[PDB]
């Protein structure tokens, strides 16, 4: 990871970036701020191109749709906690998800949003904003403190609070047992495994496949080919001063990257040529751009 350059907030003594995503066509870097702004930076020039008032509290997380038309945001306090923005011609709010502190798009066909409110998952239609499903089974709850509900790659399944759901029947098919207080887990992009903190479970048989100690208290994101996994341990900054890369096929670590600055977020471009990391220089949180490669 070869550092290239830094994006900082123009017209501020201290930078206040909290999260990052590349635009679908990688023209711009979208940066959320601690004041609820979404700032667009030209990747080539480093220049701030727009600053949009999205929330009345710090933005925590962003997700652009693959087709470039939509953006999800989540914030910290107050209402709405999450929202869907149109990215075509005029930047505007399409819908709000008032109660949900985290939101993701569906994966295969991006026609749905999944939101999380504590132990509960909400699925919404993108066009209508209507709530299609509520997924919560009190007999299977793990009550994970940092629960984040997610679709699998085919959108047939959801993981919510370590419970596997069949979306089509809206029935719980399996509870993965609780071995940590915080992390609820994700689907591997390979479609075969679920990664819940340090445990790698077989999605089909539910048997334990691997123990991966380095993943304890980590959030993860994959490169776009699903060959490399990035993990950063939750701790103020959401993360510590390091992230680790892993071989996605065998969960063996590749590199340990200590930036010696607390991390707020990281993202890669669709081509995985670039890595952007929000790093505290101080709060003075800048976006450092790296060559991957
Ligand atoms: N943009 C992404 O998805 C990437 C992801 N970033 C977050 O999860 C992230 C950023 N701020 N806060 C959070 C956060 C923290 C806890 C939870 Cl429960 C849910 C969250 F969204 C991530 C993954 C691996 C990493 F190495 C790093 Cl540094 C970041």
């Amino acid at each position: 990871f070869r550092p290239i350059s830094v994006f900082r907030e123009a017209n501020e003594d201290e930078s206040g970036f909290t999260c990052c995503a590349f635009s679908a066509r990688e023209r711009f870097l979208m940066l959320g701020t601690c004041t609820g702004q979404l700032k667009l930076y030209n990747v080539f020039s480093g220049q701030e191109e727009a600053s949009y008032n999205c929330h009345n509290s710090a933005i925590t997380h962003l997700e652009p749709s693959r087709d470039g038309s939509l953006l999800l945001t989540s914030a910290t306090w107050s209402q709405p906690l999450s929202a869907l923005w149109g990215m075509k011609s005029v930047f505007d709010m399409k819908h709000s998800f008032t109660e949900d502190h985290y939101v993701e798009f569906s994966k295969h066909s991006q026609d749905r949003v999944i939101g999380t409110k504590g132990d509960i998952a909400h699925i919404y239609d993108i066009q209508t904003g209507n709530k299609l499903l509520t997924l919560f089974n009190p007999d299977l709850a793990n009550n994970y403190k940092r629960n984040c509900a997610t679709f699998n790659p085919t959108d047939d399944l959801v993981l919510n609070d370590g419970v596997l759901w069949d979306v089509r029947s809206a029935q719980a098919i399996h509870k993965f047992d609780k071995f940590n207080m915080n992390i609820s887990g994700v689907f591997h992009p390979n479609g075969l495994e679920v990664i819940i903190n340090t445990e790698i479970w077989d999605l089909r048989t539910f048997h334990l496949l691997h123990t991966v100690p380095a993943l304890d208290q980590c959030r993860v994101v994959f490169n776009h080919t699903g060959t490399v996994m990035y993990g950063a341990m939750l701790q103020k900054s959401p993360f510590g001063s390091s992230f680790r890369t892993f071989n996605a096929t065998d969960y063996k670590p590749i590199a340990t990257i200590d930036v010696k600055r607390n991390i707020f977020d990281l993202c890669t471009d669709t081509k995985d040529c670039y890595l952007a990391v929000i790093e505290n220089q101080g709060m003075d949180t800048v976006c450092r751009l790296y060559e991957v490669g």
